[PDB]
Order: structure tokens, then sequence, then C-alpha cells
């Protein structure tokens, strides 16, 4: 046990938000994308974050959400999140 809280620091165009996710081994990566489009006004979207190559990698999965999240925990728990429409 277990990971601690992550920030995911979300743009979209000039809007950036962070959201503080408590329990993230307790998340799916479809609730992430569920509050990215609430908070958005999206509905098709392809998100992508900074991976340690540091190179936009899109997340398109539970597992590439899971692995995405590894990486958070060794990079001071946050994830740099960049939102595409469409």
């Amino acid at each position: 046990a277990m990971e601690p809280q992550v920030t995911l620091n979300v743009t979209f165009k000039n809007e950036i938000q962070s959201f503080l996710v408590s329990d993230p081994e307790n998340t799916t990566w479809a609730d992430i994308e569920a509050m990215v489009k609430v908070s958005f006004d999206l509905n098709t979207i392809q998100i992508k974050y900074l991976d340690e190559e540091n190179e936009e990698v899109s997340i398109n999965s539970q597992g590439e959400y899971e692995e995405a999240l590894k990486m958070a925990v060794k990079q001071g728990n946050q994830l740099q999140m960049q939102v595409h429409e469409g």
C-alpha cells in the first residue's frame, strides 16, 4: 500500500485545472475522463501526459492510466496532462 494523493494538472487550450485525486489506485480512467469532460464541456477527447522521456503520450485505457500513475509517484505525485477535442 498505496499510492498517495496525485495532482492532475489538465490543460485545455488556455485553461488549466488541477484536480487533487486522493486515492489514485482507487480510481478508474473512465472516472478521470468523465471529470475532465464535465469540467471543460467536452464530448470526445484525447488526453496526453508528459512522460519521463518528456514526450506527450496519449492515455487511452485503464492500463495506460495506471502506468501514468506509477510515474507520477516517482515525480512528486503529479501529472501534467493536455486535452484535445476529438
